[PDB]
């Protein structure tokens, strides 16, 4: 038991020191390692639940039981032995002795891979991270940091914010400011400049941060040819093979395209939208996911003429009453919808004018589910899902098992069917596809491999926010999911409309914002899911995700007092139930 | 045991029907009561844990143990047949109105807690009256039903706070690509006051209509407890009379103090006046350092005023002082001036307020610093924010026996009972309780439930979250750092902290390291979160949800294992790691 942990820890750690805080002979070793620039993990025996057993158990490797004791599985010595290697100039060569080039190779430099790399490096692991950005069909490309940094959460929430500031210009007049919203316009390329300027500063920050943790950054495409061999390819095409003890796969996903004529040739995806040199103009967004809705939302707030093509429903997998309230708000505020509709081909009427910086022109043809026809836009953005391309990363012969969708099947500690290879982030099968999830898995995984830790990532009840023009925050089950799992008779739902105080003087709507709490009667009225639609929904929801992790019930919400003038306080006084039939309005 | 609960409930309730859900004889009696428009509390016995024992105890009053049993003001009325005999004989309505006094409940004070108590008492059939009156300010300002928050507190102040934030929203819009020129935009104070006052007026009317449609008598009259059941009311027409009630709830709030210096009451104003002021204040001196004074000073600067705050000693006494100082440093860097360690001596009139052209006067303010050097500057407006106090002398005849602490607040047990057994107190006049509007609503709604419905839930007053609405907002829940260190000793306290920068501030070119958060934790108790603090945008919305986890005893581990929501400020709480003992820098 304790036997198996210690044998595991001593085998994968690069440089580890077993120690005590009060021990003086250990501080002498720490000081030598500190002085010689030797990074290492450290286990202070005197603060562990079974430090006595561990100390006795260490003798099985070192034939001693005292407490200043390891490099890559090999016992090195006590303080006397280590000082002697130090004095005689032998110490640096033993700590670099390795069967492989790196203790860890990370394939993919995004939210999870950068986070796993930086954490391993802190415990002495010799570490390389690989990153390469295959261009889009028109050639768009970007720098280190992954999908969120460059073409995901960071540029889309900045663009969300450009769009919110438009209603702030509307609201300012009613609070007494002299401006006239009706004679202000928005300049797209000015906005893209500021957004890209911030993205480039993150590109630079990550490069600076790997340099300062002594992580090798290879800007190269990687391929696992064998359990410890990674084939890399240069920007000059030069092919080479590096070796690593532990491999972490963290290569993420890219957007899909429908198999129709003109899709790849004349349409774009979100990959291209966030650095586009011209304003998209009259835009058709094809899709109904959060990417499609979020992008269609801010393009509308920035003045554009915007249509969304919906195959079946909005936001599949999320609570469908909230999805529809989200949709009704957008449809009431500009965004147009072609419902139960699908595209059949894109034809080109004008080519993109690179000179004068202008979009092209396109004819879009399709049909509705009843057969009726759909038939002009300047930009077509496809947002019809995302997928990994592991055939380009992972030679079949290696042995890494995949599920039917192309994602990696992993144990609950991120390990693949090949004992030294792990996977994190979007390509980990059945996990929430979110940046904060990728970062926590990567950091905890790196501590287990090189520092003796045991903590797992908890993937249950992870909160979300959809940054549509009115935001929608969620934590836990949807309403339909709770009923499907426990029966309607066992589910109680408390809900209420509300109106932000900032909307009163601005003459905004009375009962569009909405929140609800999905509970379980038989389990002391346990909160199964939380849903809020309104401004700052992400800030509202986060704090509640902690109490749900702790098993919060309706009583825990009742007995907590609200903070006044806020929207979030409405959760602390909810009382109208859906079965009561009472109206939720204010 | 259970028996003395049942007698407190039966003796106190107005109309109460002991029933069972499945019982068909009960459902017949419910509908008779619903038809004749007779409201009542209902205690379903098959949905309480030990209702079988209670059935036995009901015999102590009614000599039966059958299910349908109705009581009116402590008297057993009848079972199913007897209440149907009363109905068809034109007798039910006389028995249900049989009362020793005019009302079951008199609420003195129609503010946050009083209106809430009255509304919930009327639900369960209590004949309720709620008195409200607004003594005018020295310059004669006056307002309508609702209390201090609705008319001259949390509601107009956050709206003016909001007008102030839109200034920086207008600045940021240029950087996000909008064409406006912030330079050429100014503010109009009177246009703003009209909108805020319009929304207030709509709230005055909503409360009158809520009270009408709950069957609560609203008397616009000043009330005075003369005996334990007798309240004396004075009209707007100066007319005096005497009503009586079984239970009395005192909920009369507070008003702003003035310092005893020449000129103050004559030529100064307070918060009661600032939110309906017909003219813009102009160059303004705010005296004091509480959340009222900083919040008001903050939006006047944001609106474009020339503003000075006179601090006697420290900012935000009683709060976390590292946080208080970060608040004050932000303000000083964005145009609020402070006169530090300074106190006023007199206010001299130089010019009278021009009511006709709608312009302020001119004042001279003279005071002195602790170093002996003198203060002398002219100000168009001077606002005192130097505390708030109750005036129970005007409410409470000394002969009644309601005991008060040295400050003038009402001593109460943990269910709000005064030293006179039928009189309670809620809100700002309850001694030792957080003086906050949500607290006064929960106190009010829970007390009414206990008196007229047989509920037992108490108000929990510990760890009540707050938010100070300065230009950069400050949210807090729990103990401040110096309080935890004092209570447990410094070696038992660990503090995790971090600077942050909202994503919205990146393209807007705002500062990198002003926003800040910290968790104050107790080592020897599983790293228990003793207090949470955040300085930043939307601090109210950030803090609220964590108040639930803290009520539940959250630890640092519980914050670690919860995952963030990305693009948010609030997610920085889920990955804190730098400790103060460590001495590592918290910057970004
Ligand atoms: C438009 C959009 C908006 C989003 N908004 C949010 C949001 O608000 N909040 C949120 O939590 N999540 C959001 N997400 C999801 C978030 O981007 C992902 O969950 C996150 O990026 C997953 O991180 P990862 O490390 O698994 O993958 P990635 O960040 O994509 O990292 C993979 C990296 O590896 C590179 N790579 C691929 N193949 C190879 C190879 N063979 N060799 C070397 N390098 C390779 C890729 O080019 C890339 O740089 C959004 C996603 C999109 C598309
Ligand atoms: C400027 C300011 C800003 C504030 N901002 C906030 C904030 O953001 N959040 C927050 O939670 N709290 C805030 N507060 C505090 C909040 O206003 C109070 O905690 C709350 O109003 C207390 O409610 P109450 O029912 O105890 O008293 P009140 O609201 O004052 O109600 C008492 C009422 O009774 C009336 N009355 C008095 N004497 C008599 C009498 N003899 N007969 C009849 N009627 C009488 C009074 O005129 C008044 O209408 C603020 C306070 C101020 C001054
Ligand atoms: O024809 C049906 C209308 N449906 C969507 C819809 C509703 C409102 C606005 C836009 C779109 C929808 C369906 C289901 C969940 C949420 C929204 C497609
Ligand atoms: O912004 C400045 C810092 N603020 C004061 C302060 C605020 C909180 C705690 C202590 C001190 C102050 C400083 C020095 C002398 C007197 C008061 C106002």
């Amino acid at each position: 038991g304790t036997s198996q942990w210690l044998r595991k820890t001593v085998d994968s750690a690069a440089v580890i020191l077993f120690s005590k805080t009060t021990c003086p002979y250990c501080k002498k070793v720490k000081d030598v390692l500190a002085e010689a620039k030797i990074k290492h993990a450290t286990i202070e025996l005197d603060q562990l639940s079974n430090g006595s057993a561990i100390q006795k158990c260490l003798a099985s490797f070192s034939k001693i039981e005292t407490v200043p004791q390891f490099v890559r599985g090999k016992f090195i010595g006590d303080s006397q032995t280590v000082l002697k290697y130090y004095s005689n100039d032998e110490l640096a060569g033993i700590v670099n002795e390795s069967k492989y080039d790196y203790d860890l190779i990370v394939i993919g430099g995004g939210s999870g891979g950068l986070a796993a790399g930086k954490e391993a490096a802190k415990y002495g692991a010799k570490t390389a991270v690989l990153d390469y950005v295959e261009p889009t069909p028109i050639g768009t490309t970007w720098g280190l940091g992954g999908t969120c940094v460059n073409v995901g959460c960071i540029p889309k929430k900045l663009m969300h914010q450009a769009g919110l500031l438009s209603h702030a210009l509307e609201d300012a007049e009613h609070f007494g400011w002299s401006l006239d919203r009706s004679k202000i316009s928005h300049n797209w390329s000015t906005m893209v400049e500021g957004v890209q300027s911030h993205i480039g500063s993150l590109n630079w920050g990550y490069k600076v941060a790997l340099r300062d943790n002594q992580v090798t950054y290879l800007n190269a495409k990687g391929r696992l040819i064998s359990p410890h061999e990674v084939q890399i390819t240069d920007k000059n095409q030069k092919v080479s093979t590096i070796t690593g003890n532990k491999i972490i796969l963290a290569t993420g996903e890219r957007p899909k395209y429908p198999e129709i004529p003109g899709a790849v040739e004349y349409g774009i995806t979100s990959d291209d939208l966030f650095s586009l040199p011209y304003f998209p103009g009259k835009t058709l967004v094809i899709g109904a996911s959060y990417v499609a809705l979020e992008c269609a939302g801010f393009l509308a707030s920035l003045g554009g003429d915007v249509t969304v093509m919906v195959r079946s429903i909005l936001l599949r997998g999320f609570d469908q009453q909230m999805a529809e309230k989200v949709g009704d708000y957008m449809e009431n505020h500009g965004v147009k919808f072609a419902k139960l509709c699908v595209p059949d081909e894109i034809k080109q009427l004008k080519v993109v004018d690179t000179e004068n910086n202008k979009p092209g022109l396109l004819l879009v043809k399709g049909h509705y589910t009843d057969g009726k026809k759909f038939e002009e836009f300047e930009t077509v953005i496809f947002a019809v899902g995302r997928e990994p391309q592991l055939s380009k990363v992972l030679c079949e012969t290696v042995g890494v098992k995949l599920d039917k969708n192309g994602r990696v099947v992993c144990t609950d500690d991120e390990q693949t069917t090949v004992s030294n290879v792990y996977a994190i982030g979007d390509i980990n099968a059945g996990k929430p596809q979110l940046t904060p999830v990728a970062i926590q898995a990567g950091r905890y995984l790196a501590r287990r491999l090189f520092a003796g830790a045991t903590e797992l990532t908890d993937y249950s009840n992870v909160a979300t926010t959809v940054f549509t023009p009115l935001e929608y925050g969620a934590c836990g089950l949807s309403e339909e999911d709770a009923i499907e799992k426990y029966g309607d008779k066992d589910i109680e739902v408390y809900h209420s409309n509300f109106k932000p105080l900032e909307w009163t003087v601005a003459h905004r709507e009375d009962n569009v914002c909405y929140m609800k709490l999905v509970c379980r009667k038989s389990d002391n009225m346990r909160v199964l899911g939380l849903h809020v639609l309104g401004p700052n929904a992400g800030e509202i929801t986060q704090g509640y995700a902690v109490a749900i992790k702790m098993g919060a019930t309706k009583a825990d919400f009742d007995r907590t007092i609200g903070i006044h003038p806020t929207c979030s306080e409405t959760f602390t006084t909810l009382h109208v139930t859906k079965k009561s039939g009472v109206s939720p309005i204010v």
